[PDB]
């Protein structure tokens, strides 16, 4: 067919959820590709007969072989480790799993150069604005053809809780989160919104205070570890962000979406991998949204590129 | 059931895409009411039909029996008449057809208040801030139970203009119309975002110019007449909008949306009804949201309630 | 973008609501082409406002220059008239407008080639099965690329019907109508299952008994002439019917659907269009299934291709 | 709100995937109950984030305490245990967790007799036909308040199989597999419909052989075990089947689903619960349907039922 496809290149937990939202939305045909033998094949079996409940009709096939690359519209990339071996779910962070991350990058970008050197790449593999930058670099595509996730998915965090305290739909709440995925990550007070309305004007309300309004960016920023510390591990919310920006690129919707892109000049930085809004269609990313930041927001900026820095210098 | 019975109180050109859309979201059971005879059963056969291509399961009937109100969980009112008999296509607006309209308004609000008086009610027929009030006056139904179309309507009309010259996906643009529907409508400029981040950004980067913005401005207060002119009539984007709305209430999704409601002290007014966001669930009206605007904006907010005001005391 | 270009040949009463259709779906950017001046800007305005209550991004345009067919991935023709002028309502059915329609289908033939020699073709206008082989000589489009409505929109009634009679979900009623669409359709009673089960089953425990179903099958056949009677006129079902058809098209389903097409030896016939069940997908219609009909039902088959013939001449 | 409540009793892998689409479908609030302290939590969290991204309402909570069920409308059991502890993948079937999981569904029917005696259940633990029925006498709900996960699941593998050999979308394939889930569960080969016509059309043809067929067979039987030996587990397909059962139910759609349900003489049996085509609607099942079976047909429902019987003693 001229049904899309899409490549997991990695078969894990977030792979699997993204599987199960591709057939939901009859997105394209799916290849399951993972190093481990035999369970992609059993995950794709299990996920191919929803097509029956969906009224869809997507292919979901298993892979243990790079050369099913070829032919790609869109290349998702989770392959790579989600916790270090020995360090404990109390201490949970970025440093030795970088070389070998940097490794498992450069094997699949030469993949990808080989096999779909037009495809649309999405990279999640954590420090992610780090590994999308030397997934960039190996596998040789245009600049508005390679992404990382981040800001959708912290953002979904800090919209949803404020929607809960003020008992408005989720969506409606819009904010900015931009710089870096982790644990420098920005968050911008002065971009959010409520139904389009300042959210300065909910607080001059009584409706929601500064200091409730402070506990909530806490929780947003550890809210990776809030969920290792309750005896599970995010994926859900992962694999819906993911899938959000690739149906805006498949479907040429147009969405601004935050995401990790080539910097060449904005906020001040060059020649490296940022978080902010972009807008996602057919020709990938069709343009680069610089936030108006003021010194105060900028200086946060600068601290969240300045670790990217020193995590890629260590890979 | 337990479905939602849906009553469309006026079965023409409105009432029949509302219809259509119910249908494709299997939202409830629809009755297409009218004064006409035979043609509202003719409509509800038609579309009674497409549950089959849409996978829902959604009765639609037609009547001309006033009692068939009975039971409502949800009622849409655009009974009345859409151009005034002997004026041209260039001159339409409002004066001659409101004592007419009153009148009709009067005569559901009887069998509302005898056959559905726990009904959600969502009023059409022009002018609407007018309209809303008298038949929430003649039903006797509470002031979080009754609203009038109007802001969800006019801003789809203005995020859409910027969208296209932006390139943005539609929805992703955000804006406020307020005070009333029609020629004094209250367009706010600072109130428009792209993607949560104020407009006045793109202005400032040449993206768009304020000059282009003065031209949307002016076309979507004059949008009703552009398409009249052009030989056809508001119908599509009027059916969208007042479905938003009651799916906001049945669904108790919380969608902040901008309606006519009972102003009680918001920007200085009360006993008038008026353009606002207001949140829609389940409890209806859950939430009445006052933009704290300027004197600028407030000046022109007094000069649409003088209107509705006005028209109020011909009718 | 390569989004789908979809140009409607023919803005009128099915137009519209395919416009609307498409826009809630997104499956596409829109063209509504008509002879008549400004009419088709009109609707194409109001329904491009509703890509935001929608969450859609389709272009909508209007179009009275036949140039605008370039680049089109499917053409839908509804171009021609709806009644004869000069017979009454009680009269509806085919014979004066044959080679007045003849002509429109031959003109629209000869701007496909010219501009569109690659698009997938769906003919409306009747009488279908004699229109759309018309068009098929005249556009010079292959015999897996031009189809007609008929057994989607006739099997939606004869299915609906008998769904409320049972209590069950619409869509689990399957039937089938072939030969031609008009008073002539062969309805075959031994091809009815309800959630996959032979009606006899149904009939043989008196859930819904033989005269009840000879008394459905005729309201079937009379369903157009019902809703003209009623003062109304059918084409929110006919709209959703070839949307249905077409999606399957753009997005690769392989639905079974009956429509018309080249027959080449099914049922005995050969040179002609009629109605049986084909697979839609990417390559057009990928298989064209033959019904294996007894000589009774064979009978029934051979007047509906005689009627189509009869016509053809007169054309 | 009156949206409706869904508790998912048990919060394992059919339980995530369960919050999932409940959310992307906005159905309901939902509730993860388990016996793992903080472990619904955190699952919980992760999906709540989803909201946004799918533009659904629906809260998401964690459970352990079991008096949450109180005012639920909708409860699904998946509690209990999926492989024995200590015997292998090779030898995966059903004996000495029978009285174990007989505790399990004793101690759930007491809470909701006390807790929410008014609601619609789904049982799912294994093995099915047995558990439902012991839940069913501990809860004390009416019969057609409650019943088990089989034939949705089952038919949706065989549907599958058979539509990707004849290239037609997964959904236009219907059949029936009755009696109950499991090693026995029997698979009728006269049901099969294609497009709504008769498989043996498709066999006469040598479109599919009388041999592929048999294979097919055998491959829906031991899929389970299939996905076990490839190192995966069923679980994406299972929550998806019962996601359409419960929204049947909260939708009124009136669905023919193949459910397990007491039998009251159909097929010659009572006392017990057997897999069969219901129809699912706002009165939970609104009618239960006896295929018209052969004597053949017969003798493989009774060595069903048997089984069932066999493991009930043993319970
Ligand atoms: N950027 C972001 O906003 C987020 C990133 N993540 C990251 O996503 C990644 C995946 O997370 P989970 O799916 O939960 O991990 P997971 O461990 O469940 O799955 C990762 C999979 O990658 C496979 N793999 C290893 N080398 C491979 C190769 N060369 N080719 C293909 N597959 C290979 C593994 O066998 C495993 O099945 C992690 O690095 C994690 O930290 C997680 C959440 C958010
Ligand atoms: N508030 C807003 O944002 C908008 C309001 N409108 C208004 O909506 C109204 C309807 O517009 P259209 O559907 O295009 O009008 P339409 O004329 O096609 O339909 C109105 C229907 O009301 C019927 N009617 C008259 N008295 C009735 C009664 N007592 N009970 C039931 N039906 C009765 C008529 O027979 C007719 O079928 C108009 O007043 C129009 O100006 C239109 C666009 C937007
Ligand atoms: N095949 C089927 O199952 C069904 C077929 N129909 C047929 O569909 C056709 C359309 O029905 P409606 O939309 O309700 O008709 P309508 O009359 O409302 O619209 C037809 C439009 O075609 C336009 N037209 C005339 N010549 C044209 C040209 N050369 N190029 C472009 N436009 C041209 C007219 O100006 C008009 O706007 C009719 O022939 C009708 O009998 C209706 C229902 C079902
Ligand atoms: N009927 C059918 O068509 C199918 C049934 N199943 C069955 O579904 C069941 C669940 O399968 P999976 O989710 O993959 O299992 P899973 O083991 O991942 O989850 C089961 C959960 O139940 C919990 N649990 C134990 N006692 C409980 C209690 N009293 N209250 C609440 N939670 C309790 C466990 O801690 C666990 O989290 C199994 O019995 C399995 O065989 C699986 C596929 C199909």
């Amino acid at each position: 067919a001229p049904k899309a496809k899409i490549v997991l290149v990695g078969s894990g937990m977030i792979g699997g959820v993204m599987a199960t939202l591709i057939v939901q939305k009859n997105l394209g045909d799916v290849v399951l590709f993972d190093i481990v033998k035999n369970m992609p094949h059993g995950k794709a079996l299990d996920t191919s007969h929803t097509n029956v409940m969906a009224y869809s009709n997507c292919k979901v096939s298993g892979s243990n072989t790079y050369d099913d690359l070829a032919g790609a519209d869109v290349v998702i990339v989770t392959a790579g480790f989600t916790k270090a071996p020995g360090k404990s779910d109390k201490e949970w962070n970025r440093d030795d799993l970088l070389p070998l991350n940097n490794k498992i990058m450069i094997e699949i970008g030469g993949h990808i150069k080989k096999n779909c050197p037009n495809a649309f790449i999405i990279v999640v593999t954590n420090p992610v604005d780090v590994m999308v930058q030397l997934l960039h670099q190996h596998s040789g595509v245009p600049k508005n053809k390679i992404i990382g996730l981040g800001g959708v998915l912290d953002t979904s965090r800090l919209k949803y809780y404020i929607s809960q305290k003020l008992n408005v739909c989720p969506r409606d709440v819009n904010a900015h989160i931009v710089g870096a995925h982790g644990n420098k990550m920005v968050l911008l007070k002065r971009y959010i919104t409520v139904g389009g309305i300042p959210l300065q004007e909910f607080i001059n309300n009584k409706l929601i205070s500064d200091a409730e309004l402070e506990a909530i960016f806490d929780r947003t920023v550890n809210t990776a570890l809030e969920i290792v510390n309750l005896h599970a591990s995010p994926y859900v919310a992962p694999a819906a962000a993911i899938i959000e920006m690739a149906e805006s690129y498949l479907k040429d919707l147009k969405k601004v979406l935050i995401c990790s892109t080539l910097l060449e000049g904005q906020y001040g930085h060059s020649d490296i991998f940022g978080g902010t809004p972009v807008v996602l269609g057919a020709n990938g990313v069709e343009q680069v949204i610089e936030l108006q930041l003021n010194s105060e927001e900028k200086a946060k900026f600068d601290e969240a590129i300045a670790e990217t820095k020193r995590m890629k210098a260590l890979a």
